[PDB]
């Protein structure tokens, strides 16, 4: 069994070293108003673990037009990290731009709890998604023989930070709720008085006096996610391997 | 500042109360040869929980066709699952047919991990997806204010099923992967002489003696995982609040 | 065996969130010049609770006449503390207007001694009377399988502010002893000259000079006090089930 | 700081002596098939505790009639325990017919957490009732200034021998609770099938599947309860003082 | 075994309850410039206890000439010391003047180690003698089946007193020792240079450096002492029990 | 500071050194049916040790009379012991026939708490009175500067041999009792039938039921008692001193 | 096994009472400017010991000359101390001058290890050599069995006093050595620079760089030592028996 920071903490404060340079986190990203996804893989020049390093890479501006930025974690070293990001460019095409850590001790494996029992020795592949203020948001733990859909964690970050921008929260499968579709759901009452307030507010369509919603996101931020979706969803044009 | 199971371990024996019963974990479901679903949800009678159960209700053939059994958690007791479930069926047309466990002094939101920063007293949504041997496979935990999609967790099971049966992990993203499609890749070579062996048989397509893929899954098996993922991606033709 | 506060100590300082708001014990209730009567019950949605729920409604203007408020607790959290409430206001046509405690943790559970060996995870039918200082006065500790007789709590309160008020002490079964009737005692002698003063000073009627009493309460505190168990003793002119 | 044992607990083990012998607790009562009520007061000779042990001696045969037994407790000794009944004969013109355990070094006392903040050195007014089988079923502790209402524990004892030999929970104020009188309430289901199944059965009067009742009491058994609370209702026709 | 205070050690402080009201040993006496006798019977309303009160009571004069106050302990309750005090002045005609502490949680009794093998829960007849600088001087431990001689007390306070004024030793049996009659010893020299001094100064009687004496005692003091152990020889000329 | 053995405890088992030879405590004295009186003394060639020593032995006819042997003890070593003794009887013309055990390392000293605050290195003048049975009767702690009553010593066995064989009790300054002279007391009842029992009887003289006597004593044991206080309380035909 | 106090170290601090007073060691003697021969003994009025104390007393002049004082020990009393040389000075004929500790609990024995496990009560024969300085120059541990040669003991002073004042080593069997005589040895070199500086020197007669020696002592100094180890060897003229 293992141990784990927890949603609704700051991230733990580390000084790593990578492959652009020793950062600090979460200092690093917060004093540029930026959150970010730190996740980790086995070890490099591994298949499953370079598929998810091209489709992060590929989605890396959609990632940088959330004010998001990526950073990678494996036991491997600042070589390795460097060897494997060359032979990525040279043989699929795909430059990989943000950092990787090395954690050769697994110091920063073990402050995140990513040595699972799947392996002693290779994390597992691990998410932290970490907001501009340090704060872990979402944990992810997918295991060494399953790739991550990347698409989801764009969708998370998407759909946290309208939730925090519009004070909602956000149903499941958003933006295509199967009861709301792309309806956001106001916080419900914690005393008998604000329920009473809010169902003779009319002011929400309300299944309930804890279930009330309004449809207060952009067109723009609707189909931006769901684009997200319709991506994961679509068969690819032309796949990688064949001009490889 | 907390503790969690992890992928490898068996799933800590436990028996726990349902709004079904009495049941011992993993045991129940081993013994039946299921994988199951245990996920959790702060409290009964909460909007984004109460889309989350109708969700996986609205997937629960699907679920039951993989052979994946669902159970939920919250730290409710048993009368309000059951009062909770009668008002979903009564007010939005849909019957939960699986059961909640009982949690209310949290004994097993503290054995796996389910109480975090943003709660002292309510869990966070968490989901373990555990196999016919009892081992947990996948670990996720999204926070109170952002629901699941419920997809993401079928196409989990569905590629851990297709992985254990054809002996292949599973690309990013599939099965619509970018480098290979639907294609698995072969678990690499783990010595010189395997290496060698793999680049010499010219059994599969490769683009190292590290990363060989084939493409063995069922169109069966690809084209319903791509309906999950096309169906997270469609909004709904009618939405249930219009008939609730 | 388990931990209690104990008769004459100060309840113990804690935050609880109730179905009203959060407050501090028992500051809440000293700084309103009040008496609190706290009492659990294992469950929402269970018979016993409901049938105790609705005793305590209907002898709320009772307590408020002698300036004590009532505060309800079980493990169940707000959202189906309130669904209950209005769940007994639609079907028995009674309104619950004083705060129930949501302690899923068991956190106030553990404090209060509420975990007895008849359930791990539920609370039995405990009572503390706590004066306007924050000073326990009397606790009640009733199983899951019997409810309260909600008029002897009535009796206890406006015994022990009438003790506080006239200095005296309440024989058995006032105001209907058996020996004194409505009589109050005084309380003993603790020294041997205490004892000869008394013995010689005729003011009291006295079985000896540890055993004086006279009635210095008001035929009003008397009526008031035998009013509450004439209550209990009382077949109902209509029974609440009919009315529905 | 305090700690009691606890409902649902065997009455612990113990050699205590009496004003009639020594003898073993729970076994002396258990060997009998009697029930037993312990009940405690600070000293012998104190006017409160004087009412009560005549309170209780005028409702022996109530007691003996329902297979119950009394045993008082304070930490003065058995010399002083015979003095005093020997007081109560003869100047009230009632003899106690029931032992008194003297706990002089509060090992009884501090094993049962009769010892309160009200006294470090004198018990508080507990009331243990214990089955047949030695089992704690009910806990009150009642003050130095407050005397008991004997009355409520015949009701206490006689509404749990009928809900142990008709397999049924008591209402609020039985026999007279407000919404069904002297039903008995049926033990509610625990499943969502029970439920059903109960619902389906409409073998029992309903207000939802969690509150059924019917009335399998005898009239007898009623009237016996109704009594023990007429008996305290009522101002006694002639008080002990005046033949005194 | 068990622990005691010591010769030579102050007497513990502590605050004690007595039938005539609290006082703290040793400063209630310390203070007043007096000698206290604490000594202690097992309980209140036993036969040899009650002879020992008798006995000190007709000697409470000669004990008050030598500026020595009495205190009895029980581990009964004081409204019992009342009670039996008021028995013995009733049935026997003398009163008991003097406190008894009340010790109900034997707090007193452990502190100077009362409770022996032959009761767990009550004290054996303990005497400690203690000086007006607060000094235990003499420790005496009767049992339950045996009175003691109180004229021995009185012997070892005048004893001790005359000791202290004259800065004398005692001899065994005084003041009718059979070498020395009511002879006093003078300490013996402590180095070899002291011991020739002594013998060279013919200053005293010697039977040999170490063993000097004289007769420093005022007939007054030595008669005051034979009166003790005369009436201890002598059978009064009255018995008490005559006119009970 | 200081623990003891108890009354009602047995000797403590121990090898001792005497100036008579190794003996075991207490089945030396067990062995033969004797009592034995362990006493001790700060140190040899010490004057009110001399003095009590003498009066042990002048007094050993009426200790071999009762079947009780006599054992000293001090710190100094046998030859000390030996050394002293033919001091005595030389310089005063008294052989001492008993046992001294030397204590050198206080291995005794400390087992029975002979060593108080007034010498961390010397015996205060400590009495053990030991049954026939090895059980510690009476415990008596006199100080360094006040020698021992030895004729109380004596009064103490025969009063215990006769309560022993009489199955009585003993009362205060026996046998010249100021209530019932040489009366010996019947233990009292311990159970209210036995109380009862006892009062109806009319079997004694009476002052109570708790307080009941005969006079089962030989006119050879009162004498014999009052005998050794007669003793204690006349002036010597001729002081020792005189004739050395 | 034991524990002691080391050559080298000093003496420990400590407050002896001895037959001649209290005194501080080693502090009495340092602040005297004198050196210490404390020695121990198993008891007194023991014939060993006896002999020893006479050779210590006809040394007695001599220890002084050297400006050495001499202290006994034993867990005898100062009493018996006192008693012993009274019955040496009497029988013998011989004054004991120096003091003797009394060491009643072994207090002192315990400090210097002088329990051995010939004895658990008395100490053997141990001798500790204390300088002007306080600290231990040599520690001896004779048996039971066997008296010390005295004249071994002003050897090792005068020895220890010679080799401080004249910075020497000391030879075997000085001054008598068999290499060197009453030659006395200059400490050897402690590095090769020295070693060589020692070797070109003609400074001192030398075997080799480490073994360099010359004849400072004074005639007289090396008579003394002589004196001492001829009186060891003559039998004396007179035997002190006889004149006794
Ligand atoms: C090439 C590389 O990754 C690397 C990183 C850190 C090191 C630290 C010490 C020694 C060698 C290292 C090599
Ligand atoms: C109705 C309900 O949720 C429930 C569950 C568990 C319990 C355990 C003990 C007592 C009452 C309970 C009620
Ligand atoms: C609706 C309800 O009972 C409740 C109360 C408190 C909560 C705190 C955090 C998350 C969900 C909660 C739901
Ligand atoms: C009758 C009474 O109070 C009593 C009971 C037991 C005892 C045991 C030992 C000594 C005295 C006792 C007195
Ligand atoms: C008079 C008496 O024995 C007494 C002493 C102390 C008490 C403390 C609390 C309650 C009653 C008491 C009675
Ligand atoms: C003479 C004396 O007191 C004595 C007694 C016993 C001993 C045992 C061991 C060593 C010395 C002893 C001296
Ligand atoms: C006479 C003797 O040696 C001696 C030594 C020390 C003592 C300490 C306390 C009491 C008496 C003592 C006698």
């Amino acid at each position: 069994p293992g141990s784990i920071p927890l949603i609704g903490e700051r991230f733990p404060e580390m000084e790593v070293t990578t492959d652009h340079g020793v950062i600090k986190l979460p200092d690093h990203y917060v004093s540029q108003g930026k959150w970010f996804v730190l996740f980790s893989h086995p070890a490099d020049f591994t298949p499953v673990s370079t598929t998810e390093f091209v489709s992060f890479a590929r989605r890396y501006e959609d990632f940088q037009r959330l004010g998001v930025d990526l950073i990678g974690l494996s036991v491997d070293s600042v070589c390795s990290h460097i060897k494997w990001k060359e032979w990525i460019e040279r043989h699929i095409g795909v430059r990989i731009p943000f950092p990787i850590i090395a954690d050769p001790q697994g110091t920063v494996a073990r402050r995140l709890g990513l040595l699972h029992a799947e392996s002693a020795t290779h994390t597992v592949r691990g998410v932290f998604i970490v907001d501009a203020r340090g704060v872990i948001r979402t944990m992810l733990y997918y295991p060494m023989e399953l790739g991550r859909l990347v698409d989801e964690i764009l969708r998370i970050v998407k759909a946290l930070k309208l939730g925090d921008s519009l004070k909602r929260a956000v149903p499941a499968d958003w933006p295509n709720n199967e009861i709301i579709g792309e309806g956001l759901i106001v916080p419900p009452p914690t005393t008998e008085d604000q329920a009473r307030a809010r169902m003779e507010s009319g002011q929400y369509r309300s299944l309930d006096w804890w279930f009330s919603w309004d449809t207060p996101a952009s067109r723009d931020d609707v189909e931006e996610a769901r684009r997200y979706l319709r991506r994961a969803a679509e068969k690819p044009a032309k796949l990688l391997y064949e001009e490889a």
